[PDB]
Parts: structure tokens; C-alpha cells; sequence
């Protein structure tokens, strides 16, 4: 992926 960002952003919101 384009770094461990998308899943962190998901983790933050939800
Ligand atoms: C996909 C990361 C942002 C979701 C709110």
C-alpha cells in the first residue's frame, strides 16, 4: 500500500 496511513485513518474515525 501507499504506507500505513489509510488503515490508521480508518482506525481513527471508526
Ligand atoms: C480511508 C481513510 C479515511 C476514511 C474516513
Amino acid at each position: 500500500r501507499a504506507g500505513p496511513l489509510q488503515w490508521l485513518a480508518e482506525k481513527y474515525q471508526g
